[PDB]
């Protein structure tokens, strides 16, 4: 059967075509996870159907209903096969779902506009002129949530209470509040999409300071699939041909606009 | 039954105290392994026995026996429960045994004395005045072997057939013969030993350019195991605690020497 992808429209990994009204099926996106999917079911061997998630969630659960959301969500409860998409490897989405090993390594990171006074997590975590936040729904927001180490439980303990709201729901609103606030509010988001952005214009943002954590993105199926382990082999044999690398180079610098 | 755990002597991962001669069992090493092993034993409630690989070798696959040597041997043929150890994850490995999420990130990398001539991996493959190598039964030998990149290419047609072996035993040999060549050998290694070496006396040697690619390091398990699932979740939690950071901060810069 043909298998159903769940993903995220986040750019650069998956982006309508600007035709995209003229295309049908797959072929009305691009981006780097839309060519990972075409390459993992072709050294996988299956048809596949691309699908954007409906609540344009990564995914999350709800402490008390206990409803897990996003991407996530749709593999816990059957609506897709896998997700192919910027996707965190956490324990506790491990904890409900597969993760392939990693397709892409990365780490939490601080975008500013260009300008602004800051160089650290330290520095936004000792001053109160400049404001920031996080993605909402994701593992950024968990990980200060959770933190026990000293700068960024300072940081969550601002966040959570500040208002108005500092968290956004998707990425590219809180590339738009940096870029408009004019340095008063700084950015919180994972260093690909950090960088990724400092290479787009208006070219008037930039990643400042080393990563906060270090993690990586896997491909996601249900507990108990069929597909968990070819995929995973899939995504270890192209990472060690260089596939992975291509890719990154591909949407990222190979279009850089800075 | 006291888990049998396998480990290779590689600084700052396993090395022998001072005083191992006055000490016994798991009390006569120290390192990152030795405390992320503790670490492990103590999430997942298990005693345990380090032992010492006895072949000194990560693991490689006999071409013409098809026997499996060094730690993934002694997973394999049920010599050991699980490997805590700088082991690459790679697909001909996953193939025959279980590797946990990464527990650290790292690439191949290039070692020089200092005021070397060279600063990339074109550089060496453009001329032949500086001899270069890699450790031997491991992933970074393999990298080149099967490399299709025109560069990574030019580099293994040297380094197989170069006259004397350009391919060391241990790692401790490598760097050796990079001090005592007089800037004409230059040693490939993982990115992580490489930054260890750069912060040790004499402090002359240096890591140089970008690394070559993107891989991880797993805790390994036979496949069936019953520690696997629970191995892996141990991991990501640590991760997320921050012990891993903390970890390696310890080991590699605290007790830096430049
Ligand atoms: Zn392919
Ligand atoms: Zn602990
Ligand atoms: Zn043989």
């Amino acid at each position: 059967k043909t298998v159903v992808v769940t993903t995220i429209l986040e750019s650069p990994y998956v982006m309508m075509k600007k035709n995209h009204e003229m295309l049908e099926g797959n072929e009305r996106y691009e981006g780097y996870c839309v060519d990972l999917a075409a390459e993992i079911a072709k050294h996988c061997g299956f048809k596949y159907k691309l699908t954007i998630v409906g609540d344009g969630k990564y995914g999350a659960r709800d402490a008390d209903t206990k409803i897990w959301n996003g991407m996530v969500g749709e593999l816990v409860y059957g609506k897709a096969d896998i997700a192919i998409a910027p996707l965190t490897i956490t324990l506790v989405r491990e904890e409900v779902i597969d993760f392939s090993k990693p397709f892409m390594s990365l780490g939490i990171s601080i975008m500013i506009k260009k300008g602004t006074p800051i160089e650290s997590a330290e520095d936004l975590s000792k001053q109160t002129e400049i404001a920031y936040g996080t993605l909402d729904s994701g593992s950024t927001k968990e990980f200060f949530r959770r933190s026990k180490i000293a700068v960024f439980d300072k940081m969550w303990t601002y966040m959570r209470s500040a208002e108005p709201s500092v968290f956004v729901r998707t990425t590219a609103e809180g590339v738009a509040r940096v870029r408009k606030s004019k340095g008063k509010y700084a950015y919180l988001l994972e260093s690909t999409m950090n960088e990724y952005i400092e290479q787009r214009k208006p070219c008037d943002t930039m990643k400042v300071g080393g990563n906060l954590d270090s993690k990586g993105y896997g491909i996601a199926t249900p507990k108990g699939s069929s597909l968990g382990n070819a995929v995973n082999l899939a995504v270890l044999k192209l990472n060690e041909q260089g596939l992975l690398d291509k890719l990154k180079n591909k949407w990222w610098y190979d279009k850089g606009e800075c």
